[PDB]
């Protein structure tokens, strides 16, 4: 048995885009995501989230799920452009009725809502002048949160600026995977120090607007390894490291200034005198959120960009084809306590994508995902056994959803989606957290 502490968060995570559908609905404006899927060739299949799982008119349904499965915290995002439809200015009054009903549904049911404020739904608006590259969106977004804040601070007391900036900035605008589609590394680092100008600005309104609330802010994180003893793989991993995870975004909130190895490599990159931005950057935080998917063995390599490499391993994958590798989620915890110390920590997303098959049952019988989460699991209540201020844990997803440039391809929830219908089916893997979630913990 692995009992959680007392009060521990159990949550599910989803995002705007991927979910709701109805992205021009009630006066919103358009989002990048928007433009980007409706180009033909940036996303698998020609798929959009024009419709998605239809939660814009199903989210009643759908928080009902959540509590019948007894989760207690949903982590879900709010469409910028749903609120101002051109970015500034304008507020849409129906974008914040949508979110309002939500809120209120969930606190009558008891669920504590975390509330993403940028969850990669920029409004096009914006991207015309610029979007991340444009140093004004520390204006623009501080701005927009303002909004949510004064709207939505009465009720909602948990709030993450961003998710997962180094994907923004690097997927969106250097390997162009993601929108805008842009491959320009002077303008991905730009993006990267913009979004640190943005998030700081946010937290500076917050405090002035909702004094008995916690915000934080999330990122992505692999494991890396070194594929040997020498001491260029040693270096390559701090490099993954200091790159990668967290400490590109916390090493400037906690310290003052980028990790090292990001400095050698990407001074070019940066905006001359961006350290003249560290001081507001260091605007102090409450929690840290950590996503955990996977693991990844690393070599130095002359020939690649960046001078790393992946070495695939003889190890279990998930339908992506990604490494599990759980105690990748028990280093990521101890290592950010080790180097940054932040006061509170949660597990903002983790999960699995399978090749999930309706029986004739009418069932999903994902064993496969329950090992993944079961796995990550037990690994961070190691973590809390060793100190960590691990807070909560939040799996992706609740629902099956548009997964970005894989389309509607890549499953990820504890409830399958049939899209035809748009019919719910718990899978079985929300049937086992279910459990996890009333047990507190693993039995
Ligand atoms: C080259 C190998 C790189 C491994 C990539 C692992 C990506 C794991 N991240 C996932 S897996 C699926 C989820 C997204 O749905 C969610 O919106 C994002 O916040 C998040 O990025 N996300």
């Amino acid at each position: 048995v692995k009992k959680f502490p007392e009060g521990f968060l159990w949550g599910v995570a989803t995002a705007s885009y991927q979910i709701e559908g109805s992205p021009l609905a009630d006066g919103a404006g358009m989002s990048i995501w928007h433009t980007f899927s409706h180009t033909p060739g940036n996303v698998k299949n020609g798929d959009t989230g024009d419709v998605a799982c239809d939660h814009y008119n199903r989210w009643k349904e759908d928080i009902e799920i959540i509590e019948k499965l007894g989760v207690k915290a949903y982590r879900f995002s709010i469409s910028w452009p749903r609120i101002l439809p051109e970015g500034t200015g304008r507020v849409n009054q129906k974008g914040l009725d949508f979110y309002n009903r939500i809120i209120d549904t969930l606190l009558e049911k008891g669920i504590t809502p975390f509330v993403t404020i940028y969850h990669w739904d920029l409004p096009f608006a914006l991207q015309l002048k610029g979007g991340w590259a444009n140093r004004e969106i520390a204006d623009w977004f501080a701005e927009y949160s303002r909004v949510l804040f004064e709207n939505f601070g009465d009720r909602v007391k948990n709030w993450i600026t961003l998710n997962e900036p180094w994907v923004v900035a690097i997927v969106g605008h250097l390997y162009g995977v993601h929108a805008p589609g842009m491959r320009d590394i002077y303008v991905a680092f730009r993006a990267v120090h913009n979004l640190l100008r943005a998030h700081a600005r946010a937290v500076k309104v917050f405090r002035e607007t909702v004094k008995d609330g916690k915000i934080g802010i999330v990122f992505n994180n692999g494991y890396f390894e070194p594929a040997s003893e020498k001491e260029e793989d040693i270096r390559a991993v701090r490099f993954m490291h200091q790159f990668n995870n967290y400490p590109l975004f916390l090493n400037p909130i906690y310290r003052g200034d980028y990790p090292e190895l990001v400095l050698e490599f990407a001074r070019e990159y940066l905006p001359e005198n961006y350290k003249d931005d560290m001081s507001e950057i260091q605007e102090k935080i409450d929690f840290v959120g950590l996503n955990y998917y996977s693991g990844h063995l690393v070599k130095f390599d002359p020939d690649a960009p960046a001078k790393v490499s992946f070495v695939e391993r003889d190890l279990p994958k998930t339908a992506m084809g990604w490494e599990i590798v759980p105690e990748g989620i028990y280093w990521i915890l101890k290592k950010v306590k080790e180097e940054y110390n932040p006061p509170e920590v949660y597990i903002t997303e983790n999960g699995a994508a399978f090749d999930d098959v309706v029986s004739e049952d009418g069932r999903v019988h994902d064993q496969n995902r329950i090992d993944y989460l079961k796995a990550h699991i037990g690994q961070a209540w190691k973590a809390i056994q060793e100190g960590v201020p691990l807070k909560g844990y939040f799996v992706w997803s609740l629902l099956d959803n548009f997964e970005w440039a894989e389309g509607y391809s890549k499953r990820f929830g504890i409830v399958y989606v049939d899209y035809s219908t748009q019919k719910r089916i718990v899978k079985d893997s929300g049937y086992w957290y279910s459990n996890v979630v009333k047990n507190n913990g693993l039995e």
